């Protein structure tokens, strides 16, 4: 809908006072495009905070999956967004979500070099086993692409 597209706009924004005014007005907390983000997925995506906190105050599906399977944790992860990590979490996002070729969010954050958010996801139960569709654990990424503070961090963990 109108509505809805507006919504999403005003999120990858970080256009916080219209967010709230879309949605009091029926505008879908949960709404698609068609990527498949949802309202959550941009400002988790765009590293707005408290839009994400607006945004899961007052509904939004925290696991909600784009069409390539990647979750508001999967996008913070890999842009670097710490703070919005650990507020995503804290409503329940799934740690060990699986995109569509098999990545977790800790193979993404060991695929841009986010050291802080290696170890909040560590804390919170992600699974340094999880290998991709291409046979990567996160620790493999992290070496690959020459992330040595992070490969050095999960050596200690085996």
């Amino acid at each position: 809908s109108d509505l809805d597209k507006k919504l999403l706009e005003a999120a990858r924004a970080g256009q916080d006072d219209e967010v709230r005014i879309l949605m009091a007005n029926g505008a879908d907390v949960n709404a698609r495009d068609s990527y498949g983000s949802t309202p959550l997925h941009l400002a988790a995506r765009e590293g707005h905070l408290e839009i994400v906190e607006v945004l899961l105050k007052y509904g939004a599906d925290v696991n909600a999956a784009d069409f390539i399977g990647d979750t508001p944790l999967h996008l913070a992860a890999y842009r670097g967004h710490l703070e919005i990590v650990e507020v995503l979490l804290k409503y329940g996002a799934d740690v060990n979500a699986s995109d569509i070729t098999g990545e977790t969010p800790l193979h993404l954050a060991a695929q841009i070099g986010h050291l802080e958010i290696v170890e909040v996801l560590l804390k919170h139960g992600a699974d340094v086993n999880a290998q991709d569709k291409f046979g990567k654990t996160p620790a493999d990424i992290a070496a690959d692409n020459g992330h040595e503070d992070i490969a050095e961090v999960l050596q200690k963990l085996n």
